């Protein structure tokens, strides 16, 4: 689908990378969802159920959906457009080193924020400073750009 047909979105962290403590991983995802909830009529509620709208997985190579990851670097993660089942789910390549991005590795917060963008129905931006730009660039500045917010309001008001 082009967008979620309900406003109360649920998510399930199905498994964890060992790269970061679980509480830090939980918080990275929470922060990434908080970014989008501030600018939408959507809420994001964590659940412990396979029935969740957005199922989150860490995996490597072929991990069960026919879109295999590729080892270190290259593809970092991917997420499916809104809908039932696999749709809306977000997967992270655990052959990457997940971090806070300041040091070595990729920021789990930034990559998750980007992927949740896709999971709400956004496509890519042509603005380098936008979160939904298709190349990863680590920044400590505010991730959202006018274009990101325009795109998400275009779908959700
Ligand atoms: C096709 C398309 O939509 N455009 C790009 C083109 O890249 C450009 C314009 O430079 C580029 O086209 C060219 C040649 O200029 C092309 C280059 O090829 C590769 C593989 O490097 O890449 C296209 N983009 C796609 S779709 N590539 C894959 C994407 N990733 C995923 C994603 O966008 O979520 C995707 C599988 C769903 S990614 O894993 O590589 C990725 C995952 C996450 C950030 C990310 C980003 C920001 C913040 C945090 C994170 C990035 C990238
Ligand atoms: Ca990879
Ligand atoms: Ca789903
Ligand atoms: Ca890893
Ligand atoms: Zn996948
Ligand atoms: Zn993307």
């Amino acid at each position: 689908d082009l967008k979620w047909h309900h406003h109360n979105i649920t998510y399930w962290i199905q498994n964890y990378s060992e790269d970061l403590p679980r509480a830090v991983i939980d918080d990275a995802f929470a922060r990434a969802f908080a970014l989008w909830s501030a600018v939408t009529p959507l809420t994001f509620t964590r659940v412990y159920s396979r029935d969740a709208d957005i199922v989150i997985q860490f995996g490597v190579a072929e991990h069960g959906d026919g879109y295999p990851f590729d080892g270190k670097d290259g593809l970092l993660a991917h997420a499916f457009p809104p809908g039932p089942g696999i749709q809306g789910d977000a997967h992270f390549d655990d052959d990457e080193l997940w971090s806070l991005g300041k040091g070595v590795g990729y920021s789990l917060f930034l990559v998750a924020a980007h992927e949740f963008g896709h999971a709400l129905g956004l496509d890519h931006s042509s603005v380098p400073e936008a979160l939904m730009y298709p190349m990863y660039r680590f920044t400590e500045g505010p991730p959202l750009h006018k274009d990101d917010v325009n795109g998400i309001r275009h779908l959700y008001g």
